[PDB]
């Protein structure tokens, strides 16, 4: 997250880390047993690290589960992202409490305007790696889509959304990929690419998870 501040140690309960012997994406708890990440996200080998604040340092809170499988939308094209959203079931499930718990998924899409959080341990320079131990958090609006649009012209679905800020200095970033966008306290968006980080007139973008809630029903519901 660049320019972005503390979360401070699980204020952000739903949040988890992808890791496969470190820390390379993030992902939201929406029940004990399913975490929603990025597809791009997706290898083989992973552990789902939840309560987690500082990634190296057992504090307590965390609670570590490998994966039992990870389903990859079936339309996802790594070519242009779209429809980049994974699905990753757990082993066993999650014990919530106050520090680990679930976020809820919307019922309508958010418009340009509402203003999120998103949070990540990704890199927190624009131009260089500087990988944070704590949570970052950053407050950015969702935008029109036709700033979107005329920043990254031919490249946006429907399935995506941008947020942020076009005078640069805040933004999601590289690590950051896979985690949530919570707005009014529902999962909206995902953490899905941008170019580079924090750069005048290039926003985020995200995975527009209203579009994704039957899948997601269906989906966990077969599984
Ligand atoms: C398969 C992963 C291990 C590789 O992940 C990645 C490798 C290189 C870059 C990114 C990345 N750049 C990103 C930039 C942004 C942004 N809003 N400007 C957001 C997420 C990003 N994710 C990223 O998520
Ligand atoms: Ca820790
Ligand atoms: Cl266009």
């Amino acid at each position: 997250i660049v320019g972005g501040y503390t979360c401070g140690a699980n204020t952000v309960p739903y949040q988890v880390s992808l890791n496969s012997g470190y820390h390379f994406c993030g992902g939201s708890l929406i029940n004990s047993q399913w975490v929603v990440s990025a597809a791009h996200c997706y290898k083989s080998g992973i552990q789902v690290r939840l309560g987690e604040d500082n990634i190296n340092v057992v504090e307590g809170n965390e609670q570590f589960i490998s994966a039992s499988k990870s389903i990859v939308h079936p339309s996802y094209n790594s070519n242009t992202l779209n429809n980049d959203i994974m699905l990753i079931k757990l082993k066993s499930a999650a014990s919530l409490n106050s520090r680990v718990a679930s976020i809820s998924l919307p019922t309508s899409c958010a418009s340009a305007g509402t203003q999120c959080l998103i949070s990540g341990w990704g890199n927190t320079k624009s131009s260089g790696t500087s990988y944070p131990d704590v949570l970052k958090c950053l407050k950015a609006p969702i935008l029109s889509d036709s700033s979107c649009k005329s920043a990254y012209p031919g490249q946006i679905t429907s399935n995506m959304f941008c947020a942020g800020y076009l005078e640069g200095g805040k933004d999601s970033c590289q690590g950051d990929s896979g985690g949530p966008v919570v707005c009014s306290g529902k999962l909206q968006g995902i953490v899905s690419w941008g170019s580079g980080c924090a750069q005048k007139n290039k926003p985020g973008v995200y995975t527009k998870v209203c579009n994704y809630v039957s899948w997601i029903k269906q989906t966990i519901a077969s599984n």
